[PDB]
């Protein structure tokens, strides 16, 4: 499994990246310094604030996800990702 859609404006608008991999820097790979809406296809995974998978933490297992308060974040700040394996 593990396929998400990063956007670079809300409600999908914007620059879309589709990954299947962790992301340690999103501004590294994709270019982007902040996500403003995603939608996780499929899989679970973990959203960061800063990049290496440190900062501030967000779970992102529903389908799909409009603005950063959906993930429970107060800002679009994410610069980091990664699938959860069990």
């Amino acid at each position: 499994m593990y396929k998400i859609q990063i956007f670079e404006k809300g409600d999908f608008n914007g620059q879309m990246h589709e990954t299947t991999e962790d992301c340690p820097s999103i501004m590294e790979q994709f270019h982007m310094r902040e996500v403003h809406s995603c939608k996780v296809l499929e899989g679970a995974w973990i959203f960061y604030e800063l990049p290496n998978y440190r900062g501030r933490q967000y779970l992102l297992d529903k389908k799909e996800y409009r603005k950063p308060v959906d993930w429970g974040a107060a800002s679009p700040a994410v610069q980091s990702f990664r699938r959860i394996v069990e």
